[PDB]
């Protein structure tokens, strides 16, 4: 089988994620029956009998399949959406190298901040909405010692006067230094001025959407409803799947396996169901099937400085190609 | 368990909002199981346990789950595009900084005036569309005493004559202000003042979109037959659910619990899963979980009025990066 | 309750719109089975037992909710987005007040007929597409007496050879106005004028999308698939939930109540389900709960002569803020 | 009611498009049953009678609705967005007659050509993905008789080295044109020829989107299932609802009906929700519910012709209006 | 039937996917089955018959349902979404055969490099997310034979020190190229320069979609919750539904088929419904229902070849048309 296959492995898969809730589940299973079988004297076993046929009654897969289903379509609609909300300099190392000129020091000094202040202001909302960013940059020092701002841009930027996150702030700085690159000549093109930022609010808007979504999740009255119901129907089946003796002769209970399988695949189901969206709820972690964003962070600003520096103004003499 | 956590919080929660509806379940069903107990005749307890038998057959969770998933990802999708049509003003900030220019104060008066102007339009169309902004500003006095409006901009505001709601009005008023910037040479340059009404407009339709979200809601025939759904299965259960006498002999209904524990939690389920559309409903008031819009008004004008005067024009020298 | 408020109202009710349809199920209800009280004769209500105990089988409210859940979210993307294509005159207003230029009777008057020609082909679609615009102008004389269009304008407008809807005319014109002042130096930008064009189709694709969901509604074939569900459920019901008389013994019918109220509470539901796509199928009528036209069309005319006549160049000079 | 006029309609109805299939059901019904009256020996009547229990068993009306509710839901979805996709030319229009330039018979030549490049760059990729249009113009001599492409046009059209669909060769005939005119100064602004060749895009990207959905269609395989699943239904309902005789006293078979009325309602509800599908997968036939191309063709070519040639340059004269 | 002739295909089909997992499916039901036919002694054959009404009871179809329809449809969407970021250079093609200018060679230099610039960025997302595409370019020596990249173009190609993916090099190469080109005077509207630049942006931002798309894919975890709910299924039915021998008398085991034929319709339906997310999954292999990409790519090189060199200025003279 295609999807056969996938159920050998481990890395970020659903038995990482539920092997533990199941030995809580199978433990207490067992912890159970094996009352029923020594300790639980013989009239309460009759009381027993009648709470398991009382509670096999009231676990229905059904209706906890539709909150399962709605809340996780919910969930992988926004997860995908916020990873198209990151910041990526790509487009703006595009305009930057064909709008800002120059071969001197002062065209390399324009484009290579330029395309730091995007990337500074990436570095800043990503260690707001990533752990893994977080521990990376723990302080802004640590912004300072990597190179994505200097010690003059921070000694203006802890100045500004705002209890709010400031990630917004090299966004502003590029709008400052491009304005001064049109003013000098450096952008021949006025219409190429207004293409800086176009771009630029471009680039604001998908951190500014990261800020969004970080800040408002999925309701958390929603989420706890489908957690209760996913585990109000493990608390049915932890009664009501219970081997009962087959010399009671109750009915469509007949063997004493002592194993719930069955029951143990529907929790690698429901319970599973429910872990796809405790790992999509937060995609900026140190999990493995997280948003590799420290690796993310390195390509947008070296493929950023390679783009605008080495790149600017270097082509090959024009050849006729192969098909002229 | 990872969502399991999340149902011992108390702010914003399930519990904080059912509650309520709980005891007076709960305590009807006592209240009607009690009688079966003590008051009612034998002749009639006879009537009442074929009365049980008859709403218990009627009671499917099913098609309640049909109309509870399709009503509320309706109201989540339109919850969630509410919030991305709130007037923020990042966007022009960088427009304003980068096309307005002048160190002087008629240059400072421009950069302040426009953004206190989208401002301005943004305190209006949430004062109509949210009772939490709405108690922060009563009347547009209250207006004026927060600074988004002057008294001599309140003389014309109120004599205009309309009968509808003046929220565009300091949009046009940013149109005019732009235009006598671009007249006097404040814009150096066509394309940006092309520029600052692209970036005008794409801020007045978003306090244009609250309004539309504010004034078409879910239709009231939707809502009124997810609510008849919903409490026409909890009738079915206040009766269908009844612990019926053992001496009886009735089929499925062998134990004298005084408690529906698993009633109870479907309704946690059921009015728990309806209580996720009550509360984005209208997103715009003072619960804990609303959106947060009074902190979010003194942003957009805090970060503002930073970003256009003392970010205007102040960069820090061109330093080589370290990757020079 | 929260929702629980809203079933006590009629304005736009789910009563409204069902009363009708419950007392033709509940009298022929009580008519089929005042047959079985008095006049069916004895032989021939044994067969009629048989025929309720075949038809309560085949009843099944579970597909029904799948055909209704999945044809009312098609129904309610659509009209919601239908309200989006609403013509707005709001964008369009701003850029004629900023671009078109002139203190003088000639600024004056390309401003406010510029308005005008947006307002008029909004009034030319929604009299195509409303039937509660259709009753104010139903002929194009009373376009011509309310204002929107001259009486010159009417000889081109009647004149052009066109077996198609002409709610584009006031858009060409439009075009051929703003080039006309952009030629006479009105207009002093290019980038304004192109600014112009590239709002006016803005506002022209909305009118013309108008036109494509009102000639491309949800295929017939969809609605009457939904309609022959929901009734071949209700009519297993007007047999299947007759009240059989006790002395034959029958299972699951042992009591005689005379009043379906589980089967009237399921019309409610599953009626109701479908009278909200009913609803939503057409929103642009006199109905309750229908877009409000008229209004709409009195405030894009009434707001977009105030901001391009009075508001024209009329600022209040420039004061120093509260936070300077 | 609402939607109970509704299905008593012909016109693309349900009726004409399932009346076939009922009759080879209920035919194929009735030729099962009419063995089991007269010629099925009485001992394999015995066997019947078990194969019959057999059937009923695994006919479940609920999975089939699943796959029918996300299959159809899809399909309606991708049909939608393909009549967003038909090529229309107002938006052309307007930026023609606004931008192109000249009372004399070249500006008119300049106007008549690039709309009619357009609209015939739109009657290439129609005849490509619609019968209806096919047959209209089943030869390119077709479109050179009507006037769509001229036989100079034709020339150069038919000696262009290419495998691939032309329809995009008119829409660089296009931008050769507008190149041309600002080159002769038709077009007085560097923005409008901007503009020209951003709509024209705009344009063109529409022709490449029904291009795009007539080659990816829905997968094959998912169309299989659909259909696979619903007939394992009908097989399983043309044995498993087969009146047995009543003098073998099975359960639940105690009528003769012979009639399978309410199989024959399920029958108009799952091949009649599958029908809807089967319409909409293909809209640009000749049914009487595709989508009216040819219709539409006429259309984008008359108002366009009309609206920059008599319409170019002819405004009535300004007029104060009636609140002036 | 409409989708009725399309079961007897092969192509893409079905039964292409599905018939080897039908014979190991059905083969271990027949080898499972001649054990309780031969082998298994009488004592544990009743063991076995307690086990069969065992499985039946846990074997429900609906849930699985559930988590086929949802995970299909987002399956669906992702597919149709990978479709329009495939990087098509029809909009490029107009724009530089429009803006780029100069009928003697270094003309033709220019609009075939930048077109091949484009092509180059093309081939080298799609040989990095398509197997097919792999094959036929295995190095980068297969894109210098082909055409699309020079050696001159190959050796800074590979100078660059870039551990990541370098598609994105060819598109630095057009924004300077085109700075070149608008420095000579080639572009002669510096508008146009910006229309260039723009819709260079739009295509590598196509090309950055694919490897989004390719880097992140569905989550594993999902997938393997499906795919173990759909054979925990087929595993409740490989025991669940033998044919017990009716000597024994047990209730709904009456016949002795050996063809589970409704068990192999469900198998059809459960195991090719989950086949549908298999082959979209990873839509770009060398499967025949897959997106034929090695066919695009000679497309989008043919037919940019053919616009920007012969097509460039060579239009038919302008005559009058038919309906002048
Ligand atoms: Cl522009």
């Amino acid at each position: 089988g295609g999807f056969s296959k996938l159920l050998l492995l481990w890395r970020g898969s659903i038995y990482k994620l539920l092997w533990r809730e199941l030995l809580c589940f199978l433990g207490l299973f067992m912890a159970l029956s094996a009352a029923y079988r020594f300790v639980l004297t013989e009239e309460q076993k009759r009381y027993f009998e009648k709470l398991v046929l009382y509670c096999d009654r009231y676990a229905s897969l059904i209706p906890v399949s539709f909150v399962l289903g709605f809340y996780v379509t919910l969930v992988v609609h926004r997860w995908w959406n916020q990873y198209l909300s990151m910041p990526l300099t790509d487009a703006l190392m595009c305009v930057v190298v064909g709008t800002v000129h120059g071969h001197d020091e002062r065209g390399r000094l324009y484009r290579r901040t330029l395309m730091r202040y995007a990337g500074l202001s990436g570095v800043l909302i990503l260690r707001s909405v990533s752990t893994a960013v977080f521990k990376r940059f723990p302080t802004i020092d640590h912004v300072v010692e990597a190179g994505f701002m200097t010690r003059e841009e921070r000694k203006k930027f802890e100045n500004l006067n705002s209890s709010y996150n400031k990630y917004w702030v090299p966004c502003v700085w590029f709008c400052n230094l491009a304005a001064q690159a049109r003013r000098e000549g450096r952008i021949r093109d006025n219409g190429a001025f207004k293409l800086l930022l176009e771009e630029l609010n471009v680039f604001r808007s998908k951190c500014g959407m990261l800020f969004h979504y970080d800040w408002i999740s999925v309701p958390l009255v929603y989420t706890q409803v489908v957690t209760i119901a996913v585990y109000s129907y493990f608390l049915a089946c932890l009664i009501g799947r219970q081997f009962l003796d087959p010399a009671q002769g109750y009915k469509d209970h007949d063997l004493d396996l002592c194993v719930p399988i069955f029951t143990l695949l529907q929790f690698f189901f429901y319970a599973g169901w429910l872990k796809v969206a405790e790992q999509l709820i937060n995609p900026f972690g140190e999990d493995d099937d997280d948003f590799e964003t420290n690796f993310l962070i390195d390509r947008c600003f070296q493929v950023s400085m390679l783009a605008v520096d080495e790149m600017y103004d270097d082509l090959a003499m024009l050849e006729k190609d192969l098909y002229w």
